[PDB]
């Protein structure tokens, strides 16, 4: 019963799109490929790469349901550089197409685990493709894409390097919109040591545990794709918490990011930053890489 009416604002063309090339296959659902012609009407005949999200075979009711839903909140968030942002949708011609934006260099976790270099440094502590510059960079455009997603009523239960997108020019775009409007986000491709503590356990959900999550990805950034809290059992991490424990500063972090993640993974979701003073806190940075 795919009847959706043509919104003119989002109709995109069948002929227009050239699919291959699988880039993920969940359950029920797949991410492939394309190439999409002018996906800008400004350049009507250019051509560019986007990634188009469909149903399998095993095709489901509450699926295209689900699917629907998730386009809809999609145009109704708004776009933003930081965030995968909505192209296109096909509807009316065949079976149900989201066209998103791809990114060309994966997960930020596989982008930065792949650029790091063969071993320890020459130092303990303190040019390549993973300056600190580029990882200043990293942090700042996913807390500018998560301040806008929280402008727009978004809430998740968690955020990892795994749900941010690098593009070919190094543009963090967050795959992972959440909740938001009574649909989630639906994945076509629980991570407990990333969760803060009242979503773990109270399973509250509130900028400020998304604020705890950005802390656990700041350290992710700062040691190159890290796994978070190496050596300690997903049972009993819990317990210290409780108790106080946090992660130690990475090898190669300036006290400045680490006293941001420690401000990140304050026990009362009061006492931590917002995303406002966390974009504040990282232009600073930013600004202080570029002088001299």
């Amino acid at each position: 019963s795919l009847d959706l009416p043509l919104d003119p604002l989002w109709e995109f063309p069948r002929d227009r799109l050239v699919l291959g090339k699988p880039l993920g296959e969940g359950c029920f659902g797949q991410v492939v490929r394309a190439e999409a012609f002018g996906m800008d009407p400004a350049r009507p005949d250019q051509a560019s790469t986007v990634a188009v999200k469909m149903l399998k075979d095993n095709a489901s009711d509450k699926d295209l349901a689900d699917l629907v839903s998730e386009m809809e909140v999609m145009k109704l968030i708004g776009r933003h550089k930081n965030i995968i942002n909505l192209l296109g949708v096909c509807t009316q011609e065949g079976p149900l197409y989201v066209i998103v934006e791809c990114a060309a260099k994966g997960n930020l976790r596989e982008f930065l685990r792949a650029r790091r270099p063969p071993g320890p440094d020459l130092s303990p502590d303190g040019e390549g493709p993973l300056s600190f510059p580029v990882l200043v960079s990293c942090a700042y455009q996913v807390a500018r894409g998560m301040q806008y997603l929280e402008s727009r009523k978004c809430i998740h239960r968690d955020l990892a390097a795994r749900n941010v997108l690098v593009t070919e020019d190094n543009v963090m775009k967050i795959a992972d919109f959440g909740l938001a409007r009574g649909v989630h986000h639906i994945d076509y491709y629980l991570p407990v040591k990333w969760m803060a503590p009242e979503a773990l356990f109270d399973r509250v959900y509130t900028h400020q545990s998304d604020v705890w999550s950005f802390g656990i990805l700041l350290w992710e950034i700062f040691t190159l794709g890290g796994s978070p809290y190496p050596g300690i059992p997903v049972e009993e991490l819990f317990s210290l918490l409780r108790e106080g424990h946090r992660m130690d500063r990475p090898p190669h972090c300036p006290p400045e990011l680490y006293g941001l993640m420690r401000e990140c993974w304050h026990a009362a979701p009061s006492q931590r930053p917002t995303f406002k003073q966390l974009v504040e806190a990282l232009d600073k940075v930013l600004l202080a890489v570029s002088e001299e």
